């Protein structure tokens, strides 16, 4: 088991895809006007938490990918990253809060699944995913509350 | 080497994240009005091309993920899939064409890298990414020609 830099930089580069979704956001008065739970962090917290988790999940996948029988784990990981990349555009871009809520739940389930598979192969890779899963749970709660506490128009069918 | 239905259905399900980008953002009226290159294919072509490629890439990844030392190849697979998911919301959603070109070029590099890495472990998995790399090369040209042939629109530059 090593710090393998070809693996870790490949997974890190991969997190460049969700990274662009967040960067390409402007200040948005639609989001500024939303009612929000008291525990909603300020917007500057999110790039730093997401950045940290990009490093933690890339370090976790890096370990797992040096181990035998890791295919199912890395299938869960590919699915996790892909629905994570899809959420931000759906919520902030298209402003479809219901559809984004379905998305972040499919994400949460694949994050939990990865973490679990990771735990069957490597406790540290599993442990590295725990703050991801927590952050994903809060993200689900935030999307859910944005929809509970606000007016939603109908989405394009 | 087998038909692993859990592996395959996981990779296919991960393809649900990109498949969702098209469903929510079908080619726009704004997209119709862009000047297109002469070889631009009709509009029914793209849903059947992407749908085939999700089955083909999921099948390829399923073979590879059963093999030993497939970590790096699976790492490339997560990388291409994420940049794939990111591309449609950048080009069709935000209409930021120049950023989209960067995105689809990075995607192309990671599709080439997955293919190459698939060939090192399983010849069939490599063969099945061949039409993907071909199609990603066509996607890249379309994105380039969309900017080239619509350079007077601010969203192209
Ligand atoms: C430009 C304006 C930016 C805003 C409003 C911002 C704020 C946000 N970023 C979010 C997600 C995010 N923040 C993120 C990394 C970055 N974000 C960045 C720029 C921004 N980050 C930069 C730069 C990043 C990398 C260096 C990413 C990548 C997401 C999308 C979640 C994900 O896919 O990782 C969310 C949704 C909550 C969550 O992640 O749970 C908010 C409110
Ligand atoms: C904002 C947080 C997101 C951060 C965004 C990423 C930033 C870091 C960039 C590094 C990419 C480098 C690419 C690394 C790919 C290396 C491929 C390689 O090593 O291949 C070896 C293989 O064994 C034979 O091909
Ligand atoms: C909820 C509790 C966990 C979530 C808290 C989120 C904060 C960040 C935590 C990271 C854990 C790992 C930190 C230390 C890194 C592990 C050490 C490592 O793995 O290197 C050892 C190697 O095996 C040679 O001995
Ligand atoms: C177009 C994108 C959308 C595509 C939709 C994605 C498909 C999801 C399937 C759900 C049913 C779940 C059934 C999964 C069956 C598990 C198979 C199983 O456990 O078999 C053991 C395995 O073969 C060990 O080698
Ligand atoms: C419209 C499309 C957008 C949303 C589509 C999302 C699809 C929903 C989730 C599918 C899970 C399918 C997972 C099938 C594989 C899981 C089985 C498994 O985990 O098996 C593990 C075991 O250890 C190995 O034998
Ligand atoms: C590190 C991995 C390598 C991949 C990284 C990808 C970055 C490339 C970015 C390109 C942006 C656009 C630059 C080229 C713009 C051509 C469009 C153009 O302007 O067309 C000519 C003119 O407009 C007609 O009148
Ligand atoms: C939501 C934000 C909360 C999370 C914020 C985290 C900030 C960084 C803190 C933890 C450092 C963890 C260090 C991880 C180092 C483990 C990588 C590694 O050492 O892997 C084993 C190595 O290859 C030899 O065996
Ligand atoms: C099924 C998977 C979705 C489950 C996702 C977990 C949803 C939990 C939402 C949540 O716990 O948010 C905090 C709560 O709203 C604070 O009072
Ligand atoms: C083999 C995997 C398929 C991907 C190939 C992408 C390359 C171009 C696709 C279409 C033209 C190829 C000939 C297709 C012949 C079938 C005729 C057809 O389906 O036409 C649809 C109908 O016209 C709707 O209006
Ligand atoms: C504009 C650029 C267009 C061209 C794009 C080029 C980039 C693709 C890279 C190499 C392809 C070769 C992939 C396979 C490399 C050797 C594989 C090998 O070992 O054999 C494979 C097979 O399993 C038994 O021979």
């Amino acid at each position: 088991m090593n710090m393998d830099w070809a693996l870790f930089l490949t997974f890190l580069a991969a997190c460049g895809a969700p990274a662009t979704t967040g960067a390409l956001l402007k200040p948005d008065e639609w989001y500024d006007n939303l009612n929000k739970p008291w525990w909603n962090p300020p917007r500057w917290v999110f790039p730093l938490a997401w950045t940290s988790l990009y490093f933690l999940m890339s370090l976790a996948a890096m370990r797992v990918a040096q181990l035998e029988g890791s295919g199912q784990a890395l299938a869960f990981y590919a699915a996790q990253l892909a629905f994570n990349t899809l959420w931000t555009p759906v919520f902030f871009g298209m402003k479809r809060m219901a559809t984004a809520l379905a998305v972040v739940m499919v994400m949460w389930l694949f994050v939990a699944a990865t973490m679990w598979a990771f735990f069957q192969l490597d406790t540290w890779a599993g442990v590295l995913f725990v703050p991801y899963l927590i952050w994903a749970t809060a993200t689900t709660g935030l999307n859910f509350e944005a929809m509970r506490l606000n007016w939603n128009r109908p989405e394009a069918r």
